[PDB]
C-alpha cells in the first residue's frame, strides 16, 4: 500500500518510512529540488492579493511582469517578447503557430512545414505529437499532420558507422539539408530540435552537430527553434540546452521547470527576428500583453530567482556539473554490458548494450532497460529507462554526498544487473 | 494607466478607485466569485505538505483521489474515469487523441473525422481551432488539419428564414446527418459542440436541436461529445449544459471553471462505453492514474465542494438564473435595435441589429458592437461583444441587487447607444 508521505531536497519517502532517492526530479523538471516553503507562501500570498487580471485594465499583472523583467535577465540577448502557456505541450503547439503565422506575414504562406527528429520528443499535443518523432505515436495513423516532417537522430552509438562522433556530427546534420532539398525549401517553416534529446534517451548530439543545423537552417532561410522543455532553466549547466551547444534559435519553448515544477507554467521566449514579424502581423499581441497565470507566475519568479540569487545554475557549470559527470563516468564506464557513457551538467546516461566491441545493442529495445529499470526501483532509487537507454536527471541542488549516495545505489544495482543476466543467459 | 487593485465577489477595483462589475466572470470562469481566501488556504497546504507524485509509486496522489471521488458525485451517470490536463485547450485536444484512439481500437481506424460547427470554438491549439468554426483561425493556411468538418450553427435568426425556432432546430441538426453522409459514416469520429456557443456569442439553440444531433450521432454510430468549458460547473443552472439540454455525451472537456479560473486546471470526463475501449487499448491509463496536478487539484476540490456544499449551483437553477432571465428580458426587449434577447442560467445575450422587423443585421458584423462595448467599458461595465451579439456570464453569486445594478448600467449605456446610433444615422 505504498504511499508517498513527503518530499525534501533529492528525496522522496514512503508511508513504511523508506527514502527514495529522485534521480530524475519528478518529471525533468524539479530543478530547486522539493520542499521549497517558501513557494507555498508565495502563492498564498498571490492567490489572497490578486490571483487575475482582466482584459478591461490594458496593462500587465504585476506578478507577470516581474516574471518576464527577470527572465530577460538569465535569458541570451533579444528575448524580450516571452508567450506564457499552463505546459510544455502548449508552448510547443503555440510555437508552431508563430512559426506558421511569422511567414505568412512574410509573404511566404506556403512555408508552413516543421521538421523534426525520429525520437524526438515536443508533449502530447497533436501538434507536437506529430513533430516528435516516437514511433508508437506515428504509426497511429492520424499523426501526424500535414506540415511535419522527421529527419534521422544523431545517434552516434547506431548510426555513426565508422565515422567519429566529429564526423557523424557533419554527417547527421545533413540530414537536415536532404529533407529541406527533398521538400523544398520554399515549403519549410522551421527545424525544431531539443539540444539534447531527453526522452530519447538523453542522445547528446557530437559538436559539430549543432552549429551545422544552424548554418543548414540559415542557408535556406529556415527557422531554427530550441525545445527547452528539458534542457532549460541550468540542466546543462547553462541557462539553457542551446547555449552549451553555442547556437542561436529564433525561437525556444519552455515548460514546468520555468517553476521547478509547483505549480504548471510553459512559455515561448521569442527572438527579435520573429517578434517583429508577429507584431506588424498581430495576432499573438494578446498573448504576449495578457498571457501567464498570475499565481502560477509567482510562483515562477520565486523559482527563477532561487535558482539565480541562489546560484544553483552557476553552481552547475562550475561545481556539480563537472563533478557529476567525472564521478558519473567513473563509476559506470567499467561495466561489460554499459556503453555510450555520457553527460553534460545535471542530464547524464548511458545504454546496456549486448557488447560492446560490436557496438551491439539488445533485440526487442527496451526489455532489457525495463529489467535494470525494476532493479534501480526494487532499490529506492528512481531512474527511467528509455528503450534500453538509463537516464538521470536529478534536482540541481543536489550535494557531492548525495551526487556519491545515489551512484553507490546505482553502482550496486547494475553488479545485481550483471548477475541476472548471466543467471539468464542474457549476457 | 489604470492598475487593477483587488477583485471581491462580482466587482472589481482600479488604481484610481472606482468600482467595476465583472459581468463576465474572468474569461467566463470565475464561477464562485472573487476574493476566496479559503482557496489560497488550500492551495498553501497542499503545496508545503505534498506537492507532487511520483509514478513510482504506483497509486494516485490523495488530493487527486478526493477531486474525482467529489466530481463523480455531481457529474451524471457512467462518468467514472477522468483525464486531468492544464487547460480547456488541452482537453479539447485529450478528447480528439482519445477519440481517434477509441475507434483504432475498435477496429475501425479510418473513423478519423470529427465535426464541428462554424462560429464554434474549441480553444487555442492547432486541433482545438481547426475543431472551432471561427474564420478568423480558418483560413488558407495550417487550418484545418484533416479529419475535420464544420456544419453551420444553428443560429435561427440569421438562418432560420420562416421557420419556428423548434423546426429550424431539425433542419439545423439535420446539416449533421448531410455532412455525414456527404463524408461517409464510417470515416466520421464523433461530432463535437459546446452546449450553447460561448465565444460564438451565445448562441442558444433550439430545444428540438440536441435531441436530434444525438438521434444523428446514435444512427451513424458517431460518438457524440460536448465541450463544457463555459457550460460547466453550473453556468445553466445544471451541472453541465448538457443536463439541461438534455443529451447524454460519450465524452465532455472541461476548463478552469472546474477552478473557478484560481489556478489552471482542465479534464476530459469519459463515460463507459469509450473508457472501457480506451482501457483495451491502454493507450491512455497512465493519464487516468496518474494526472492531475496535486496543488491545483486541491484547488479544484474547494471550488466544487463550494459550488455543491453553498448551494451555488441549486442556487442558479432555483432563484438567481429565473430571476436574471426575467429581468435581462424586461430589462432589453423594448430596445430598437436589440433583439434575439436569450439566455438560461446565468449566460445570457442579446444580438444588436439594424431593423428588427426584418430581422436585419448591420454591415461589418462587429464594428458596431466594438461600438456598444466601448461604452459598456466606459461606463466601468464588463460585458463582451462578440461581433454584433453583447453576452454575459457574471460569477454565479451574484445577488438580485447586484443583478438589477449591472442592468441599471447596461440599459443607461444602450439608451447612449441609441443616439450615438441617430446621431451618426447609422440608427
Ligand atoms: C521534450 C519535451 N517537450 C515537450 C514536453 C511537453 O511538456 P508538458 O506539457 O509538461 O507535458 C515534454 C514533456 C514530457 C516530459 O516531461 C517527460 O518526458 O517526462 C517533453 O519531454
Ligand atoms: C468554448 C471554449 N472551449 C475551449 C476553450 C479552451 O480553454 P482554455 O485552455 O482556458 O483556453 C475556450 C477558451 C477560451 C475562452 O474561455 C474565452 O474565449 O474567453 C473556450 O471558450
Ligand atoms: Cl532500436
Ligand atoms: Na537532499
Ligand atoms: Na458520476
Amino acid at each position: 500500500a505504498r504511499v508517498m508521505t513527503r518530499g525534501e531536497g533529492v528525496y522522496l519517502w514512503d508511508s513504511e518510512g523508506n527514502k527514495i532517492i529522485d534521480g530524475m526530479a519528478g518529471l525533468w523538471c524539479v530543478n530547486v529540488g522539493y520542499g521549497r516553503k517558501d513557494f507555498a507562501e508565495a502563492a498564498r500570498r498571490q492567490m489572497e492579493e490578486l490571483p487575475f487580471y482582466n482584459t478591461f485594465f490594458k496593462t500587465t499583472h504585476p506578478a507577470v511582469v516581474e516574471l518576464s523583467s527577470l527572465l530577460a535577465e538569465v535569458t541570451p540577448a533579444g528575448f524580450d517578447r516571452v508567450f506564457y502557456t499552463n505546459s510544455g505541450s502548449e508552448s510547443v503547439d503555440t510555437m508552431i503557430r508563430m512559426v506558421r503565422r511569422y511567414w505568412d506575414v512574410q509573404g511566404k504562406p506556403e512555408k508552413k512545414t516543421l521538421i523534426g527528429r525520429w525520437n524526438g520528443y515536443h508533449g502530447s499535443t497533436i501538434g507536437g505529437a506529430s513533430l516528435g518523432g516516437m514511433k508508437y505515436m506515428h504509426e497511429q495513423g492520424d499523426l501526424p499532420i500535414p506540415g511535419m516532417a522527421h529527419i534521422e537522430q544523431p545517434w552516434w552509438y547506431k548510426h555513426g558507422k565508422d565515422m567519429t562522433p566529429d564526423e557523424f556530427g557533419v554527417v547527421a546534420a545533413r540530414w537536415l539539408e536532404e529533407k529541406i532539398l527533398e521538400i523544398g525549401a520554399d515549403k519549410v517553416a522551421a527545424f525544431v530540435g531539443e539540444p539534447i534529446q531527453g526522452a530519447g534517451g538523453v542522445i547528446v548530439p557530437p559538436a559539430t552537430y549543432w552549429p551545422e543545423i544552424e548554418r543548414i537552417c540559415r542557408k535556406y532561410d529556415v527557422l531554427l527553434v530550441a525545445d527547452e522543455v528539458i534542457c532549460g532553466f541550468g540542466r546543462t549547466g547553462e541557462w539553457f540546452g542551446h547555449q552549451h551547444f553555442g547556437f542561436q534559435p529564433d525561437l525556444f519553448t519552455a515548460a514546468k521547470g520555468l517553476s521547478s515544477g509547483y505549480l504548471p507554467i510553459g512559455a515561448v521566449f521569442v527572438g527579435k527576428r520573429v517578434a517583429e514579424g508577429l507584431i506588424a502581423g498581430g495576432d499573438f499581441n494578446h498573448g504576449f500583453t495578457y498571457s501567464g497565470h498570475p499565481v502560477c507566475a509567482a510562483v515562477a519568479h520565486a523559482n527563477v530567482a532561487a535558482l539565480r540569487d541562489e546560484g544553483i545554475v552557476q553552481r552547475v557549470k562550475d561545481d556539480i556539473g563537472p563533478y557529476m559527470q567525472k564521478r558519473w563516468r567513473e563509476t559506470f564506464s567499467r561495466f561489460e554490458h554499459v556503453d555510450d557513457v555520457r553527460g553534460v551538467g545535471m542530464v547524464q546516461a548511458f545504454t546496456l548494450v549486448k557488447n560492446k566491441a560490436k557496438r551491439e545493442l539488445f533485440p526487442d529495445f527496451g526489455e532489457i532497460g525495463t529489467l535494470c529499470r525494476d532493479i534501480f526501483f526494487r532499490n529506492n532509487l528512481i531512474m527511467r529507462a528509455c528503450g534500453d537507454h538509463i537516464v538521470s536527471a536529478p534536482p540541481l541542488v543536489m550535494t557531492r554526498a548525495e551526487v556519491d549516495e545515489m551512484l553507490a545505489v546505482a553502482e550496486r544495482c547494475l553488479e545485481e544487473f550483471e548477475q541476472t543476466l548471466k543467471a539468464r543467459g542474457l549476457a
